[PDB]
Order: structure tokens, then C-alpha cells, then sequence
């Protein structure tokens, strides 16, 4: 909590300024042509790669684009497989990421039917468990990829920078992290390159510097806003939660031009934390039902005349807010959400209720009618509405009513964020035991202990991804891929604050240096 307000009224960085974005554009010329004299496939392949890890991808999309389509056209030609592990595995997982089709038989030549994969070549395995996370349901050869890397990766650490990859893709994978998030690690890893591109690593520096000096101002504005409502005066439970709310909407939509999308995920976020305390710590069943009937009518007058006094100022603080964001949906495209966004504000709230009754009848439910309920009240379904009404111009009304229709994507991403969440529970927490999550759950349905649970659920999470995959490369959804991505970004955020959650400090303040 040391991020205060002042504190970042404070700030004032000097990426800026004009200066800075002049010598971007002045890179950004300079890296197209020098992308123009990489012709051939794998040093393309490599290059997307760096391009992505460094954070520069939104930079270059039409070249990128280029690349893949091409090397899609030219992969089913006679000698096109050249039989490298890594080089087979790196076009599965770039075609893969893009919604290209790649069959999983390209690994096969790799495989033993008796004996299974044959490799020895780190980097092969290292390419191969990445892509191995792009698989689809009922891959075994995909499946099987993944249990032969990730045991070789884990007796990898039982030199220096070879056990430091494996451990970092042990936790986090690439198709489980957001591009920015990862952006100052790679790019350290790039200028300890022989072969580094001079040009490329000096622009991923200027980008990330100049990316934390815009989120810096957003957060002034979005601070200011916090202060006026006065939450944090009135109850002494709502904790300034804002940069770590900020960081939840970054990771979720990075791009400066999100800049309304992450202000109101801010906000949407830093309310939600107050709600869900007042939820499952600080009210009484009585109250909570009062303040759930409050939301669904959505009337100021009725929630002032009956809610109890320390909800007043919270109820009235959310009202405005998502009156005001529905107001400036209006101004901007002349469409009226209003009804859409507060039904899934009300989604969330009764799914908070339901987990409130639970827990004072001490019922304990089975994983699957938990995780029914806990995919909403994680907030996955409210987040990716708000993400696409404060995130889409124009926004398209199939599109919404897609997303109102509790999709698959939608389902089973939200399940992923629930258990994952539920997995951040620690074990002091599971023997006092008053409110039952998903591990809990999971023991006294199967007999597991905690530490077995965990480790059904990390596989839960990602037999659950496969699913995933498969509804991201439907190009028959109503969801752009656009929209999609929000969504597979919330979830990735989860992973990624499940590891650490000063490395926000680290994402927002600290720039690179030169
Ligand atoms: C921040 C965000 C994007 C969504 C809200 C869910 C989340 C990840 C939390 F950390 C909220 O607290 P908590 O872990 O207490 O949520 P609960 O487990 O009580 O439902
Ligand atoms: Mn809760
Ligand atoms: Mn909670
Ligand atoms: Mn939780």
C-alpha cells in the first residue's frame, strides 16, 4: 500500500515526451526494412518469436502476418520438414498462436510407438513443451509431448541459463503469459546476444519505457477518481487496492489505445475487491440479500432508503460509476448497454450470495456445482463484458448478445481463472477451513490430501486450456479474435499474479535503463 495517491501524482517520467516518440518512429522504419532481408523460414519463425517476447508485436502485425501466411502456403511441400525438433516446434506453436491449421502428425517422426518421444537436444524440448500448450482435446500425440518434456524438464533441476529456462517454462509457458509481462526479462536475454539486432533491442527499450509513462499518467487520472469517491475513508477494510487493480487491466488490454478500457477495469476492479470483502468477511446474510435486491432493481431511491449505512456509499459509488460508463458509451457510438452491464454486474453479486448462504449452512459442495457458481463469482464473465464494452468501437450488438449467452470460451476460460485463484489459498488457510474453494472441495470429494488436490487441479487448468484452444480457433464465433484475447488475457493475468502476487513495481515504475 505504499503506492499512494500522492505517490503517483508524483511521478513524472521523461519518456513522454515528443523527443522519445520521434526516434520510436525513426526505429520503427528501420526494423520493417531490415524484417524485409530475413528470407529465410526459421530465422522468420525466430524473428516473430523475438518480435513477440520483446513486446513489439502490435508494432509489426502486417509483417508478421506476411511471414506466417507464406510459410503456411509453402508447408506442405515435399522436403519441407526438415526434421528439427525445434525448428518443427516453433512453426507449430507460431502457426498454432495465429489460427493457422498445423495437424499434430507433424511430431510423429519424433515418436517411438513402443518407446515414445526420442530427443536429447534441450532446445527441442524446450520448443516442444511451449508448443505442446497450443494442443486441442484428444491430441495424445500433443498430450504425450507434454508428459515427456515437462519430466524431462523437471529432472533438469535436480548451465546456468539452461536450468533458468526450464524453470521458467516449468511455471509459466509462453501461451500462458501476456506479451507485455515478460518484456524486460527477454529483453535482457536479447542484448546478451551474439547476434542481437541492435536496432530491434534499442526500440523494445524505448517501447516499454514509453508504455510505463503513458500507464503512469492513466494512473494519476484513475487515482484521482479513487480519492473523490472516498471508499478508503469510509471503510477502513478498502484498502487503496488501485495499482494492483491497474495491473490486472494492463495485463489484461495492454495498448495504448486501451486507455478507456483499462480505466474502467480499474475501477470495475478496485469496487469488486471492496464488494467481494463486504461478501464473504464484513456482512450479515440479512444485509447482503438486501444489497443483491438493490442491484437487481437498480433504483438509487430504493437502495438509500433500505440498505444498511456502511453499504450506502459503496452501493451509490458503483451505480454512478456504471451509470457514467454507460452514459459515455453513448456519447461515443450512440449505443445504449446499460441493461448488459448491469445484468453482469448482477450475475457476480448473486453469485457472491450463493457462496454466502454455502458458507453459513457449512454445505460443501461438490467441485463440479462449485465451480458452476465460482466461475461467475471470480468475475470472468463480468470482466469480459466490460472489457468489450469499454474495449470495442463500434460495438457490435451479436458480438454482446454472444457473450450474454454464456459461451464456451466464456465458461470453461472463467473455470480456469476460478481454479487458479482458488489455488492461491494457502495451506494454514485450508485447516481452519470455514469457506470451502476448490481444493477444499476437491479433498473431501476424492480423499486427496492438499498437496495431491493442488496437483489435480494445475491438471485441471490445463486439459481445460485445450477446450480453450479450440473455441479461439472457431472462426465461426461471433467473437472476434479481438475480444477473445481480452478474455485469454484475464485468465493469463491469473496465472502470471498466481506466481507473484516487487515485480508490479517492476511493470509500472522502474524503467530500462539508457
Ligand atoms: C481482481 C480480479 C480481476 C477479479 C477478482 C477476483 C480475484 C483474482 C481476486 F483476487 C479477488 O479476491 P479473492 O481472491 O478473495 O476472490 P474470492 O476467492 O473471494 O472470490
Ligand atoms: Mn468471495
Ligand atoms: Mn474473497
Ligand atoms: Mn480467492
Amino acid at each position: 500500500s505504499i503506492w499512494d495517491h500522492d505517490f503517483l501524482q508524483s511521478l513524472n517520467s521523461n519518456y513522454t515526451d515528443e523527443t522519445y516518440k520521434r526516434r520510436a518512429e525513426e526505429l520503427k522504419g528501420k526494423v520493417k526494412t531490415a524484417i524485409k532481408d530475413v528470407t529465410e523460414p526459421l530465422d522468420q519463425l525466430e524473428l516473430i518469436d523475438n518480435l513477440q517476447r520483446l513486446g513489439l508485436a502490435y508494432h509489426f502485425e502486417p509483417e508478421i502476418r506476411n511471414i506466417l501466411r507464406n510459410i503456411h502456403n509453402h508447408n506442405k511441400d515435399y522436403n519441407w520438414r526438415k526434421e528439427n525438433l525445434y525448428a518443427t516446434s516453433l512453426e507449430f506453436r507460431l502457426l498454432r498462436q495465429h489460427g493457422y491449421p498445423v495437424s499434430q502428425e507433424v511430431f510423429s517422426g519424433f515418436k517411438d510407438d513402443k518407446v515414445g518421444f526420442i530427443c536429447d537436444d534441450f532446445k527441442g524440448i524446450l520448443s516442444l513443451h511451449e508448443a505442446s500448450y497450443y494442443s486441442l482435446e484428444g491430441e495424445s500425440i500433443m498430450e504425450e509431448a507434454w508428459q515427456f518434456t515437462s519430466k524431462h524438464l523437471k529432472e533438469m533441476m535436480i548451465d546456468v541459463f539452461v536450468a533458468e529456462q526450464a524453470k521458467r517454462a516449468l511455471e509459466l509457458p509462453l501461451h500462458w503469459k501476456a506479451p507485455m509481462l515478460e518484456a524486460r526479462w527477454f529483453i535482457h536475454v536479447y542484448e546478451k546476444r551474439e547476434d542481437k539486432n541492435h536496432l530491434l533491442l534499442e526500440l523494445a527499450k524505448l517501447e516499454f519505457n514509453t508504455l510505463q509513462a503513458i500507464y503512469q499518467e492513466e494512473l494519476k487520472d484513475i487515482s484521482g477518481w479513487w480519492k473523490d469517491t472516498g471508499l478508503g475513508e469510509k471503510l477502513s477494510f478498502a484498502r487503496n487496492r488501485l495499482v494492483a487493480s491497474f495491473l490486472w487491466s494492463m495485463g489484461i488490454a495492454f495498448e495504448p489505445q486501451f486507455a478507456y478500457c483499462r480505466r474502467v477495469l480499474t475501477i470495475s476492479i478496485a469496487l469488486i475487491t471492496v464488494i467481494d470483502d463486504i461478501y464473504d468477511v464484513y456482512g450479515t446474510l440479512d444485509e447482503l440479500e438486501i444489497f443483491t435486491d438493490a442491484v437487481a432493481r437498480w433504483d438509487i431511491n430504493y437502495a438509500l432508503k433500505h440498505l444498511p449505512g456502511y453499504m450506502k456509499m459503496c452501493f451509490l459509488a458503483l451505480y454512478n460509476f456504471v451509470n457514467e460508463f454507460a452514459y459515455y458509451v453513448l456519447k461515443q457510438q450512440d449505443f445504449d448497454m446499460l441493461l448488459s452491464i448491469k445484468h453482469a454486474w448482477l450475475g457476480l453479486i448473486q453469485a457472491y450470495l450463493v457462496e454466502a448462504k454455502w458458507y453459513h449452512s457449512k454445505y460443501t459442495p461438490k467441485l463440479e456445482e462449485y465451480l458452476e457458481n465460482g466461475l461467475v463469482s471470480i468475475t470472468g464473465p463480468l470482466i469480459i463484458t466490460i472489457s468489450y464494452l469499454s474495449g470495442t468501437n463500434p460495438i457490435i450488438k451479436k458480438e454482446l448478445e454472444f457473450l450474454e449467452s454464456n459461451p464456451d470460451i466464456v465458461h470453461w476460460s472463467s473455470k480456469i481463472f476460478r481454479l487458479q485463484d482458488d489455488l492461491g489459498t494457502s495451506s494454514d488457510e485450508i485447516q481452519r477451513g470455514d469457506v470451502p474453494k476448490s481444493i477444499q472441495c476437491y479433498m473431501h470429494e476424492t480423499g486427496a490430501s492438499e498437496e495431491v488436490a493442488r496437483e489435480h487441479i494445475k491438471d485441471m487448468m490445463r486439459q481445460m486450456w485445450k477446450k480453450v484452444n479450440a473455441y479461439t480457433a472457431d472462426k465461426d464465433s461471433p467473437l472476434t479474435r479481438t475480444t477473445a484475447e481480452f478474455l485469454l488475457n484475464l485468465v493469463r493475468m491469473s496465472h502470471f499474479m498466481y506466481l507473484h502476487g516487487d515485480v508490479g513495481f517492476t511493470l509500472l515504475f522502474q524503467p530500462i535503463p539508457l
